[PDB]
């Protein structure tokens, strides 16, 4: 039964459900104040009745009102209207799920600390469950997970896992070489991750000593190997190296295709090349849902190469960075957590309400990529991304629960023993738990929400291709960068006969200026988007096919050095129906017209 | 004018101000829904009237209600009643400030991302100000700061600063040795931090290259030196080494006194000893407000030694870990941000309402320690500690704004360039900003809140000393560990004639069991506290004077190996008046009596 109305789980583009929120809000608030009053009910209120009616109180209350009135003016002047159903087409931001907003404020009134069960016996039991729901979303059979502060710190917590794991073999040589007897110092730096715990767990009475000689000691950080990341990586990855101690100098970027997914052949060249030079590979990162392109790296083809190289004695750790796309894997899961066969996807999506038109919306490349995330050792998934949970809430999931003992310090009692950070809000766990439990992590819940964002991005794609604008005696047309592998549709504007790639980049960068906070009050902006510069230094000639299809030469490309593209991670849940989009399409067009008519007069 | 009622800035032990909260809550909510409706007011609500009255909606709304009703049952069964005015005497948890709770929920409805101004043009302008308010709280003249996820990640961000800074000299040798010409490879690893930027800023066109050869490269992580921390350190510090790459093996614990503050003489022995062996010192951490003892390390005496050793060619970075105590430095600041002279403290505290009895409440040791934090390079301050802001919100403050260029990547535009983490809630900034602006960070605001927690801890101290309990034909008495240097009062229970330190530890650890979530429903617990085990491995014979004053020999001490103490970081704002405490004292005593009468029958 796809009978869930997603339009009820949101306050609304025009606050249509504002009464629902306020009623559920005050109903939850009143339940908390009642708990308080009934804790030791023999206790008399300390704040007297006469004090609550005194001038001391009024002057203090009237100042809180004045401070909140200042906060309100500033929030209502500068904040971004990404609640609009179809005028915000930019960053990874729309509305957030009402069940999470309500459960956060409700839980914040108890202000539990998840670092220790004794300061959160209930929100910590939620995060335990939230952790298993993450693992089952990844089809891990004995995995685990927890809520991270943000995705950048979950990528770091992953590299922490890797960095420590590559070093464990060497350390079992120095502490109990009976575990790695007969193993060359290259065989040690290329052991599969499953073998390492199966050994680490074997040495029961020595786990603690073995870990003391790990990378936790501070040594073997240049021996563990190089970190391989897509050329289109997030800065979290460059900084993660800096902090973990591998170094930004030991980070190798693997070139990307013209779909801006890692070239699996260029990946091979590098891994084999490094082993001929006898340098190990600490790990590779597969990006399911890129930052500026919305690209899904082929996890299926990364773990394939690893399975082929594992016969030539070369193993790599795979960490999937699904900060954006992690929650989209529920669109692939049935109500039993079994992965829908591709042949039955369009059919099942139609019976559950995931998609409104029974077409192909997802590729077998993206489907198989998502399915192979189950064979990687850790994944980064951000609830404050495609989970529709408010900031600040990220996630990390590990394939094997035992893997947390490689970073462990001394329910998971102090769950801060098995995490990188420390104090955590139990209210952030309640907001995630609530979302996962109102919206199941399969096609009966989040599947429908992910699907509305995807289908809404596809209407945006076809709307942009057909777009042409006559501004004066000029004719500007809009070009899409690539076919969306998820919900991010990228686009550029170009003068019909202008072979200047420098000028095309000044058109797009002026459109951003008028469709952002830069030019004008944003409360009067009828269209808002994002901008990104793809530059040869960090992207290569990956954007050359596209720039060439627009009339640009490899000489103008190598001159300008960058193509400025406009980004639209479509996360609106109100643009799945073509009829609703067709209502806001004329409004996006009337805005982009007037914006273009203002940078040319 | 100390005319601020702090009893209005809290919901209340018995929800006395619950209407105030609900009224201000719904008033702020309605202001947000109005902004939304007036963004592009020509737009028609997409959720139809007929849909909001359809069965699809009801069934989905009725399930959200069912999920929230489950969350509510679990939160109202297991959460801890630290709202009570005088029955919770344990962890660093009481109520939170109403202005922050309101401003967080208000700002969460916009869900801005502080990693980039374009996704938070208002909550990022608040965090900029929140950052300067941190720096002025530390009497920095050209400092900076920002909100961290938690204190453990702010300690790490500090060590990141240090780790990179010690390495900069070596790197200016490899990139522009004209900056460090004539400087021995020991003089480089012992340059004062001010000299390093004054040089780093001098090399304008080479900053980026110089940083590429820093610890960011991955090299010189064992050359930068050893990290010195108090024996009574937080685990954040052990883990910070692991992650930053210095190693848990390059961490030297400096022994603590019997006041459990670093022995400044034992500190000297180590620093000079290390330089005779030619090992540099990466930095020392001074703990203003310890975890289990509430101890304030002598910052005044740490920066003194550094000023004396800086003539023998030995410099150390000082980072103050004031996660707990950071906000208590406002009790020392007048309304002009000038540090009150100790001679005038009791007087000024009486005219502003900070203390209710004109006694001495703070020592010149703690006063001068707080005042010398101004000469350390970075400080960790947690709003979710003595700032009374709800989780999750920590802080880091740096003495020199330019110091952020040593970790910088590419208003502070992307403030995520000058931070360790990434995505941040702008709502966490609004809750901190609101608190700082309802409660000024001097004696006219937070001074009064800190003072009520201190004075409330002192009544707890004198209440425990005089405490004796006749349980059966036995007589148990209560002993305080040390005189509170802040708001944490520690205590032990002991059988009058029992020379067993093992048994005394089983009395206290059984009291914890009955005064915690362990034994019984916590909604029927009339007293809740915390427990900690001070063990020779990590504390030394620091607890020997105390264990000796109770009738224990150095042989029973060395046998048991640990003393179990009960911890009470008194953060209640309702125990400053002796009359109010004297109302809850009989209730703490009746509870501890019945608890003791249950572990002995
Ligand atoms: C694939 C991938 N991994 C990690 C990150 C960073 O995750 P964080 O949660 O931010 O730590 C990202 C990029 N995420 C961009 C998030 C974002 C959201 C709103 C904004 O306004 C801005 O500027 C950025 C990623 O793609
Ligand atoms: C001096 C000092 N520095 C850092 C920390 C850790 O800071 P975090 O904000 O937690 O990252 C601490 C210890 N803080 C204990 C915090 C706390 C609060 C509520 C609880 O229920 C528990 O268990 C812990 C510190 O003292
Ligand atoms: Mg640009
Ligand atoms: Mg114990």
């Amino acid at each position: 039964k796809g009978e869930m109305n997603l339009n009820a789980l949101f306050i609304g583009d025009k606050a249509e459900n504002g009464q629902l929120y306020k009623d559920l809000l005050i109903d939850l608030v009143d339940e908390h104040l009642g708990w308080r009053q009934n804790y030791m009910p023999q206790d008399m209120p300390v704040i007297s009745s006469q004090e609550r009616t005194s001038k001391s109180y009024e002057k203090t209350v009237n100042h809180m009102k004045d401070v909140l009135n200042e906060i309100s003016s500033r929030m209502r002047t500068h904040s971004v209207p990404w609640h609009t159903a179809g005028r915000y087409w930019g960053h990874m931001n729309s509305e957030t799920l009402m069940p999470s907003l309500l459960a956060y404020n409700f839980a914040m009134l108890w202000n539990g600390n998840n670092v220790a069960y004794e300061s959160s016996p209930a929100t910590s039991q939620m995060e335990e469950e939230v952790g298993h729901e993450f693992a089952h979303l990844m089809s891990y059979k004995n995995g685990w997970g927890h809520i991270v502060a943000d995705g950048s710190l979950a990528n770091l917590e992953g590299l922490w896992y890797a960095r420590n794991i590559k070093s464990l073999p060497f350390a079992m040589k120095e502490v109990k070489p009976e575990l790695v007897a007969g193993k060359s110092d290259w065989e040690l730096l290329n052991m599969p991750t499953k073998e390492i715990m199966d050994l680490l767990e074997s040495a029961e009475d020595e786990i603690d000593e073995i870990k003391a000689h790990s990378a936790r000691s501070g040594k073997h950080l240049q021996a563990i190997g190089k970190w391989l990341v897509p050329q289109t990586k997030h800065y979290s990855w460059l900084k993660a190296a800096d902090i973990i101690g591998i170094g930004l100098d030991q980070v190798i970027p693997v070139p990307v295709d013209h779909n801006y997914r890692m070239d699996i052949n260029e990946l091979e060249k590098i891994v084999r090349g490094l082993a001929e030079e006898q340098i190990p590979v600490l790990g590779v990162v597969g990006v399911v849902g890129s930052t500026e392109e919305g690209a899904v790296d082929s996890i299926d083809k990364i773990i394939a190469l690893r399975d082929e190289l594992m016969k030539d004695g070369i193993y790599y750790y795979v960490h999937v960075d699904a900060a954006y796309g992690g929650y989209g894997r529920a669109i692939f899961l049935d109500e039993d957590n079994n992965f829908i066969p591709y042949e039955d996807l369009q059919d099942v999506h139609e019976e559950y309400g995931v998609f409104k038109e029974k077409k192909e919306h997802i590729s077998r490349e993206v489907y198989d990529a998502y399915k192979a995330i189950e064979l990687a050792e850790s994944v980064t998934i951000d609830p404050h991304a495609m989970g529709y949970i408010p900031y600040s809430a990220g996630g990390i999931v590990i394939q094997d629960i035992r893997m947390r003992d490689v970073i462990s310090y001394f329910i998971p009692a102090l769950l801060g023993a098995y995490i990188l950070e420390g104090s955590k809000a139990g209210a952030t766990a309640a907001s995630v738990w609530a979302a996962h439990h109102v919206l199941p992590l399969n096609v009966a819940g989040y599947g429908k929400l992910i699907g509305a964002s995807i289908e809404g991005s596809h209407h945006f794609y076809n709307f942009l291709n057909d777009l042409t604008f006559k501004v004066g005696d000029k004719e500007i047309e809009v070009h899409t960068l690539t076919h969306p592998d998820f919900n991010m549709v990228d686009y550029v504007f170009k003068e019909k006969g202008n072979d200047d790639l420098v000028a095309m980049n000044k058109l797009n960068h002026d459109v951003y200026d008028y469709a952002s906070y830069v030019k004008g009050n944003i409360y009067n902006n009828e269209f808002i988007t994002s901008h990104t510069d793809f530059a040869i230094p960090d992207y290569g000639n990956s954007p050359l096919k596209f720039v060439n299809s627009l009339g640009f030469s490899d000489e103008e490309w190598n001159r300008a050095g960058k193509v400025t593209v406009l980004r639209a991670a479509v996360m609106t849940p109100y643009m799945n129906d073509k009829e609703e989009f067709d209502v806001y399409a004329p409004k996006i067009q009337a805005a982009l017209q007037e914006k273009l008519e203002q940078i040319y007069d």
